[PDB]
């Protein structure tokens, strides 16, 4: 079903995450964590206090796809175990994955982002915010990830 998904996405905020390599997105998927440059870190922290859900939509550059999307479960924090990213970085955000499946850019060509000059939503710097309705429709385009139970995610909202 898509109903619990739509519930999680209600009045969420959305941010485009651009990764230069698959290694980091695979690490994020396995450990449920993300880290970013401080300009994006501050923006994500602000949004985390501002909305019921803050959704990160990941795309590896030159891959022609999105690799999934996740919901912030924490503000950034420092001092934990060091993640061996393939690389100045900010704190670590804890994330809950909502969909770990891919979506090719060819399937999102009809979605434009008003907060990036209405360019196709695939286009944007790392950290680009995606407007509410564009971001919702983008997440609904991903194939269902039947391995995730959103009941757990809903309780954190």
């Amino acid at each position: 079903g898509t109903s619990k998904l739509k519930y999680v996405l209600q009045d969420a905020r959305f941010f485009l995450i651009k990764s230069n390599n698959h290694e980091n997105v695979s690490l994020a998927k396995a450990k449920g964590v993300w880290s970013t440059l401080p300009v994006n870190e501050k923006k994500l922290n602000l949004a985390f206090r501002s909305a019921r859900s803050v959704i990160l939509i990941f795309s590896v550059r030159e891959s022609g796809k999105f690799q999934g999307f996740a919901r912030l479960s924490s503000e950034s924090h420092h001092g934990g175990s060091p993640i061996h990213w393939v690389l100045m970085l900010g704190g670590v955000f804890k994330i809950d994955w909502i969909c770990r499946r891919e979506l090719p850019f060819t399937k999102s060509a009809h979605l434009t982002n008003p907060w990036n000059e209405h360019k196709p939503v695939k286009i944007g710097r790392d950290g680009q915010e995606i407007e509410l309705e564009c971001g919702t429709q983008l997440c609904l385009l991903f194939p269902p990830d039947e391995s995730i139970d959103l009941y757990q995610v809903i309780h954190k909202m």
